[PDB]
DNA sequence: CCAGCGTGCAGC
DNA sequence: GCTGCGCGCTGG
């Protein structure tokens, strides 16, 4: 399962080989404009470039670094126990994990896995995703 | 200048 | 069902 590029460039049609870094990058745009989060994205994942390394970080050395993104000590710590939780729980989709609710579920099951006709999502982006899938889907040999 | 907002989520 | 978290961007 290859998810399509799409005309509304969602930074989850990039990270879909890594669940956790896409994940990640669900987190990084609660309520954030992509335009600020995604270069600190990158930033972060340089330095913490899998669950192994997020784990084991002190949340206040990752909050500083979501500092001009705001909700920097509330991400911080979510990334720290989401990344323990990934690695060491029992799960199956990825809302059942702290810090992931249905907008990085969503996303999960559109891109991560084959699952995208059984998603109803609520987020305008994700949305214009699926919506455009649907018409599209075909003509895409999917 | 400055009110509103951005691909939310947990805790309550 | 509501609230705290939170910055820089955005555009009048
Ligand atoms: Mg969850």
């Amino acid at each position: 399962w290859t998810p399509p590029r799409s005309p509304f460039n969602l930074v989850q049609e990039t990270l879909f080989h890594d669940p956790w870094k896409l994940l990640i990058a669900t987190i990084f745009l609660n309520r954030t404009s992509g335009k600020m989060a995604i270069p600190v994205l990158w930033k972060f994942l340089e330095k913490y470039p899998s669950a192994e390394v997020a784990r084991t970080a002190d949340w206040r050395d990752v909050s500083e670094l979501l500092k001009p993104l705001g909700l920097y000590d509330l991400r911080a710590k979510t990334i720290v126990k989401f990344s323990d939780e990934y690695l060491t729980k029992q799960w199956k989709y990825p809302i059942e994990l702290h810090g992931i609710g249905k907008y990085g579920n969503d996303s999960y099951r559109i891109f991560c896995v084959n699952e995208w006709k059984q998603v109803h999502p609520e987020n305008h982006k994700l949305n214009k995703y699926h919506d455009w899938l649907w018409e599209n889907h075909e003509k895409l040999s999917l």
